């Protein structure tokens, strides 16, 4: 296979195993090492996905930062791993943290953002940044700071590309799919532009940069995901699958579209999809791409905050 998995090195698989030790030590279970009845183990296995891209109800409005039902969520489908990505912001990370150790789940750190960079001019684009270790945490935390520090209009906090450079250490960046810059640019066919991104995120983010997929139904997903499979393959640039969660279940759909809408004073931005879809929907829904659901297993373990 030409699409390219990042492995977790042996020092960061150390620190993975000391990340679940802790998750152990804290709560009493740990998801990842759980053993079901009648099951031995010997035949015990590695997850196969894990959601890297997740949202609370009220994260890019007005309104509390819940992870309780995200966490509930998680542990009853089995899941020994989960990402809370609230739009710049980590309002929910302690009780995260604690929730996420009582419910024998792994808890990894990040935030969304929308960024501005000179080569795309005025225009937003989407960015997950993931912190991959507590170096990573205090600088997603920066990076946050920075954003609101600036100031703000009615389009919200936003961090310069460039701020990246300073900040990078420590962070894994997931591309934001169709609304990234990469993205952006992959679906208007500027190869140019795409050539100048790719540049900026290989230089400051070795094997800490992946090419987000998402199959949630909504236009241009699956162009830009054509488009990105051929660049990953080019560049051998890993690809990584996401779900873009915004609501628990599906029939959640009907009020979060609501709620945007109050918050909007009212555009269909979302799809009845983009909810905490099983590792077994996940892996039939990217079949075809294997490799997408493997990074996110390794980036996962490569995410060890404390
Ligand atoms: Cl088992």
């Amino acid at each position: 296979s030409k699409l390219r998995v990042v492995f977790a090195t042996d020092e960061e698989i150390a620190a993975h195993e000391a990340r679940l030790d802790l998750v152990q030590k804290k709560g009493g279970s740990c998801l990842w090492r759980a053993t079901r009845e009648s099951g031995s183990i010997g035949s015990m296995s590695e997850p196969r996905f894990v959601h890297l891209r997740v949202h609370s109800d009220y994260s890019m409005i007005d309104g509390p930062a819940k992870t309780a039902p995200l966490v509930k969520k998680a542990a009853a489908l089995g899941m020994p791993a989960l990402a809370i990505t609230d739009f710049t912001n980590l309002c929910g990370l302690v009780k995260f943290y604690g929730a996420g150790h009582g419910a024998g789940i792994k808890p990894i750190v990040g935030a969304d953002f929308n960024v501005q960079c000179d080569l795309l001019g005025d225009e937003l684009t989407h960015l997950t940044v993931l912190a991959a270790n507590n170096t990573g945490y205090q600088n997603l935390t920066l990076l946050i700071s920075k954003a609101y520090q600036r100031g703000y209009g009615a389009a919200g906090p936003i961090i310069d590309r460039d701020w990246l450079i300073e900040l990078n250490e420590g962070l894994i960046l997931l591309s934001g799919g169709r609304m990234g810059d990469v993205g952006r640019s992959l679906l208007r066919g500027n190869s140019a532009l795409v050539d100048e991104c790719v540049a900026f995120y290989e230089e400051h983010f070795p094997d800490r940069y992946f090419l987000e997929l998402i199959r949630t139904g909504r236009p241009d997903e699956e162009s830009y995901l054509h488009a990105a499979v051929e660049l990953a393959e080019a560049r051998g640039l890993p690809v990584v699958a996401t779900n873009d969660v915004r609501f628990i279940d599906s029939s959640d759909f009907d009020a979060h579209e609501i709620r945007v809408a109050i918050h909007d004073g009212f555009p269909r931005n979302y799809s009845p999809q983009q909810y905490m879809r099983s590792e077994e929907e996940m892996c039939e829904l990217f079949a075809d791409i294997p490799e997408a659901l493997a990074n996110t297993v390794e980036i996962a373990k490569r995410c060890n905050v404390t």
